[PDB]
């Protein structure tokens, strides 16, 4: 696995904090892997097995790459580390896996998240087409936390101000639910907690029943469990949907 | 009483003449609960001493922590139609309010409502809360065919559109459009609000068909044409007096 050094910090917004990762390391990382998911590798104290953490690609340059990390509550290995972490220090990476982009062949795109979404909603929207229309519905932890997004004029973006995160799932789905209806064949992207993408998903499958060409959903934590708990949440729930 | 300061984060075009901003935030925390339909106050600073400018405004949808109001986009712009277009996402506002909702009354056998675009927010909230079984009429005055709207309604309540591109001094298009209709049989009530001379014929016109009591017959001026809100306070606390 690759050795990254840590050559820059960036306070985006008061609860998102990007990190550059570059040096000698970096030699040989694909090239334009912008949106691309990685693994950050966490050694374990009296284990050979590293702790595994999943964080977007935010941007990449020639010998770089940025990675925004969300300040949350209950701090795990992966924010504690983003927090702590040192110019010099290193980290070693897995990855980077395939990019999931929204599908471009559309009429119109819908692209909704929480703040750890809210690196690839960014990507996303670089590659839309300037003349696209839609949504970019993003739940955000404060109004601090609103970020001035490049975007298609066309493509309205929504802020969603929720300081912690619903069990229910109700914010994000509440406000799109409250949006007009798009017509036309679109795309829909979307990423957040557990049940918020529950939410989403019934809700947007029931509004515009799209292919699943046109329709990614993903689950990127679940309220109450580390990593390693979600990821069995997740599988099962996306068998259970597939089936 | 200390008002609200709420960030932008939404705005959409419902129609050509409709402008809906999303406002919420951290100065959202605490604010009553089911407050859809109820006024709010829009504060807009003035040069030194000068105490704020003061513009009414209806919720027209509430969620976890935020609420939408609609803006007419209408001639001769004042403070708040000039904010609402000219706002941008991360802006804030002073609000004060909720003040209390008036709905239509329920105890009923059929409903009418009427109004011009001032009113169709609380129009459309109150179709919400009607039963599914309702008998009646909703009569909306709009600027041009654009902004009629595809409100969610009852089946048997009518939608009824009026289509005017500027308002009658004399107040008579929404007044002729209802005088015009099948009178409805049984127990009703009322809800009407639009420009003041329309009020005035309305509320003529509808004491003399179903002559209802107080209780079920809701009459109110939202604006008054040449007359800034200021001015139209006067008239309409004078006019609520004579009565
Ligand atoms: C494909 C993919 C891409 C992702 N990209 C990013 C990214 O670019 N940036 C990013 O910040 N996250 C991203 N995530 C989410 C990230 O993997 C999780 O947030 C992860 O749980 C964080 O690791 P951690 O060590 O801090 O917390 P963990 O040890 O996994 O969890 C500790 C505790 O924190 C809670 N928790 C975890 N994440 C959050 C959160 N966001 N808000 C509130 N509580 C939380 C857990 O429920 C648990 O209680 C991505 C997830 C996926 C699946
Ligand atoms: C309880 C209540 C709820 C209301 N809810 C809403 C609401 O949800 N949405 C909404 O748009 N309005 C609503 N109104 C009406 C709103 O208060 C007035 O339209 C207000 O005058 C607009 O403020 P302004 O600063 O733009 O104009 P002002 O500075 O008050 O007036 C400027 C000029 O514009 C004219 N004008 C004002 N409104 C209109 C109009 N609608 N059409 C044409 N000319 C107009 C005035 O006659 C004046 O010449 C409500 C009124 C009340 C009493």
């Amino acid at each position: 696995p690759r050795e990254l050094t840590v050559i820059g910090k960036t306070q985006v917004t008061p609860h998102m904090l990007r990190i550059t990762l570059g040096g000698a390391g970096f030699a040989g990382f694909p090239a334009d892997q912008e949106s691309a998911y990685i693994k950050l590798l966490f050694p374990q104290q009296g284990d050979e097995r590293p702790l595994m953490r999943t964080y977007t690609i935010r941007q990449q340059r020639m010998n770089e790459i940025d990675v925004d990390f969300v300040l949350h509550d209950t701090d795990g290995p992966a924010s504690r580390w983003a927090k702590s972490t040192e110019i010099g220090d290193t980290i070693q990476i897995g990855g980077p896996g395939l990019k999931k982009l929204i599908n471009l062949n559309a009429e119109w795109f819908l692209l909704a998240g929480d703040m750890t979404a809210l690196p690839a909603i960014s990507v996303n929207l670089t590659q839309l087409p300037n003349n696209a229309v839609g949504y970019a519905v993003i739940e955000v932890l404060s109004e601090a936390d609103i970020q001035p997004l490049v975007h298609p004029r066309n493509v309205q973006l929504h802020w969603v101000i929720n300081p912690e995160a619903d069990p229910e799932g109700k914010p994000l789905a509440e406000r799109i639910a409250q949006l007009p209806k798009l017509e036309g064949q679109g795309a829909v992207w979307l990423a957040c907690e557990f049940s918020s993408m529950r939410a989403l998903r019934k809700l947007l499958k029931q509004t515009y029943d799209l292919p699943k060409s046109h329709f990614y959903t993903s689950s990127y934590w679940k309220i109450g469990c580390n990593e390693g708990e979600h990821k069995l949440v997740k599988q099962q729930d996306e068998q259970l949907e597939n089936n």
